[PDB]
């Protein structure tokens, strides 16, 4: 319907939304066992971008009673918002990694390369949670995942999407993603550097996907506490 | 920074909003006492339409003391908004002209007055209370009372005291009219002047409605 422009630039003088994503992302990074053909990774930048996501309210309700209960281990007023999200915008992120060719002998040579993952596609559904007054965020399920055959709402906690007992069948909320790769213009010849720079791309969407669906994927969710 | 479209479209699938919107303005218009040479006025079409306002958060506090005052008369909460509009908001209306002919003759000229453009760029604050929520534009971005550096949630402040109405810039910085005569009425003069007039009545009276619905110390709130 209507579009929207959003600046929250002061609420951000001392901590950058996109610098505070690119140190968790490198923490998780750097606790991730590296395979053999990677010696190191880093997030060189992220960047939200300045396109965000269409978003339609779907449902008003009271928040999920696991809230509750996660506040109860460590109010009518409290609310929750059901939102679908649908996303095609302008997400960047570039990380730097050492190539390790091990072609002959093992770590014969290092590539400095760098990859970008872009252009996320994405449309789902998610919860938006105030609840005295601790924030909750949480990608709920794809918009198309089929525990919604039948047209019966997400919010029931014994159905499948809420229980999350089969998180193998439920489709994934990244629709789609891209990465590139580049390396010194010497390198785009061999293939045995080829394959390996495609194994790290591989490895790099999988540990990404991983990282977000841990983050912000329900049962997992984004809490913020405000004392 | 970064850019949002939001849908409400099943919040409301009884009423719509730019329905409801338009009977309440088209109630504010019948209880105005109208000119002479004016018989009827009635909104034709109300449109929000599909481009809304830049926003910059400027500050987050806890409500102000009018509004819990006003629910009898948490954590709730309440944003402090720079608003800069320049979207596509159009009015639609409706009104019966009364001509004078020579030969001391008398005629009606349906007429329909197009208000759109809507230029704005102001302060305003969006308050969430249990949870019954509070809009109101509090002041032009440019108004001298905010001189240099001083804030507008100080309550014995010129803007939030209300003191000096008079004082302060109108919160709409540009509007645009037009009319559409079929013409076998737009080449005389007359028809034209008559049509002048009543734009400025239209700009007067919607400039007025905004103030008395929008403006502190009035504002919108929400029932639920
Ligand atoms: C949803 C807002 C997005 C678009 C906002 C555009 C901002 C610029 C628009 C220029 C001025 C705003 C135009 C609105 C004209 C006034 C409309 C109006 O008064 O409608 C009130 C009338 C009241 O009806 P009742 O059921 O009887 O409720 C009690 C009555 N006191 O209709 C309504 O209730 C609908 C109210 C919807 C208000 C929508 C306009 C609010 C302005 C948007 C705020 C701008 C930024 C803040 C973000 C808003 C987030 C909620
Ligand atoms: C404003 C969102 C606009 C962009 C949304 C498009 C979706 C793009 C796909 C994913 C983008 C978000 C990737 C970053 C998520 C991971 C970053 C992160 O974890 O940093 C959070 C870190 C603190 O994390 P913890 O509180 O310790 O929680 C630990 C894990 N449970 O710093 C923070 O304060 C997190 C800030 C949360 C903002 C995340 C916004 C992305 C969610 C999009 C939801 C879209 C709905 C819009 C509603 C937003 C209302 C605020």
């Amino acid at each position: 319907g209507m579009s929207f422009d959003i600046n929250w630039s002061t609420l951000e003088s001392d901590n950058r939304l996109n610098d505070l994503i690119r140190k968790h992302l490198n923490s998780y990074l750097q606790n991730t066992q590296l395979p053999s053909y990677v010696s190191n990774l880093r997030v060189l930048d992220f960047d939200l971008g300045k396109v965000g996501p269409a978003i339609t309210l779907k449902e008003i309700t009271d928040p999920l009673d696991e809230f509750y209960d996660s506040i109860r281990e460590e109010s009518p007023n409290d609310i929750q918002f059901l939102l679908e999200v649908e996303y095609k915008g302008d997400l960047l992120v570039t990380i730097g990694a050492d190539l390790v060719l091990n072609y002959p002998v093992e770590k014969f040579m290092t590539l400095p390369v760098k990859l970008s993952i872009s252009d996320i596609g994405l449309h789902s559904l998610c919860i938006v949670a105030c609840l005295s007054k601790q924030l909750f965020l949480s990608f709920l399920c794809d918009v198309s995942d089929p525990a919604l055959d039948d047209n019966q709402t997400v919010l029931d906690p014994k159905g499948p999407i809420l229980a999350a007992t089969k998180p193998l069948e439920r489709i994934s909320i990244v629709r789609s993603m891209k990465i590139e790769t580049e390396i010194g213009e010497q390198y785009q010849g061999q293939g045995s550097v080829l394959r390996s720079v495609g194994e790290l791309e591989q490895f790099l969407f999988t540990i990404f996907k991983d990282f977000l669906r841990k983050e912000l994927a329900w049962p997992s969710w984004i809490n913020l506490d405000f004392n």
